[PDB]
């Protein structure tokens, strides 16, 4: 296993996405953009901002707390390839989008059913219907040091999983009092979404069809689960930290997993993540692209396997 570094502006690059280029990728960083690496010999362009209020000269680079809400701060992005648009999840500007030539983003909401979002979290485009699906942390505590500090002390469980449709520009609530979700991906078939919930160390699979439409179940038991990301055979990519039993301190892995809770693959990341939290992993065009709050630099997997 083979890690490979790409230095970045800002700091904590913890969510990725593509577009139909493929050329390079788009991250999200503390200092509120979304910024896109354009190859090995052009680096990282400034591509989209959530805030209205984005400026170098007060947010480039900031990793002062104080200065989160004017700046914002981007926790997940989601390609549409069918529109050529990005949709973007942050902590103080909620759910919004943005064009193919990015730019200053649009909002699109900020509530369900007259309870506003407080940290929202995951996000993920269905491809096909062009209906997005995002999680909100919780209803009570944004992502302040405060707020993180009130999310674990009372085990916070009031996280939501909502949809929006463009179509109708309306945002419906699809489940309730989850346990800080901080994980949401769809079904290759649009036929369920799978959600983590990382206070309950599971993943859950909410049913978009069949008979069972509209409920969720229990799917896997996993570690202190972040984000999930399909890959293209359909399976999910997961985030994930077990405390060490003798140690002490935690194991980081990748876990791969299956839309009937099987476990396929099992990735213990490699320094300097191995005894870390971190945010999520990612699999695209052959790498495992590691998402994470606690680095400089993009963190980016591959296997050598030019002996076997
Ligand atoms: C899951 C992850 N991401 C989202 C958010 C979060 C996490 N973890 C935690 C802890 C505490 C608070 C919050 C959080």
């Amino acid at each position: 296993l083979k890690k490979i570094f790409i230095e970045s502006p800002s700091y904590a690059p913890n969510a990725f996405t593509f577009d139909s280029t493929d050329k390079g990728f788009y991250t999200s960083v503390q200092d509120g953009r979304v910024i896109k690496y354009e190859g090995p010999n052009s680096g990282f362009t400034d591509f989209a901002y959530a805030s209205p209020f984005w400026n170098k000269a007060f947010c480039e680079n900031s990793t002062d707390p104080e200065k989160r809400p004017l700046c914002g701060r981007t926790y997940d992005i989601s390609y549409d390839y069918k529109n050529s648009q990005m949709y973007i999840v942050d902590g103080h500007y909620h759910l919004c989008v943005v064009g193919k030539e990015g730019g200053y983003a649009t909002q699109l909401a900020t509530s369900v059913q007259g309870v506003p979002f407080k940290w929202l979290y995951a996000v993920t485009v269905d491809q096909r219907t062009g209906i997005v699906y995002f999680t909100d942390v919780s209803s009570i505590h944004d992502d302040s040091p405060e707020g993180v500090e009130e999310i674990m002390n009372t085990s916070d469980r009031t996280g939501r999983l909502m949809k929006y449709d463009p179509s109708t520009k309306e945002t419906t609530l699809l489940l309730k009092e989850l346990h800080v979700p901080g994980g949401a991906e769809i079904s290759a078939d649009g036929s369920f979404v799978v959600v983590a919930e990382f206070l309950s160390n599971r993943i859950v699979k909410y049913w978009l069809e069949g008979p069972k439409k509209g409920s969720a179940e229990f799917l896997v038991t996993i570690p202190n689960p972040g984000n999930i990301k399909r890959n293209s055979d359909g399976h999910f990519w997961v985030s994930s930290s077990e405390e060490l039993d003798g140690g002490q301190r935690v194991v980081s892995r990748g876990i791969k997993f299956d839309g009937f809770g099987n476990i396929l693959q099992v990735i213990p990341l490699p320094p300097p993540y191995e005894g870390e939290h971190f945010e999520q992993i990612q699999e695209h065009d052959g790498l495992l692209y590691i998402g994470s709050l606690f680095h400089s630099s993009v963190g980016i997997l591959v296997y050598d396997d030019h002996d076997n």
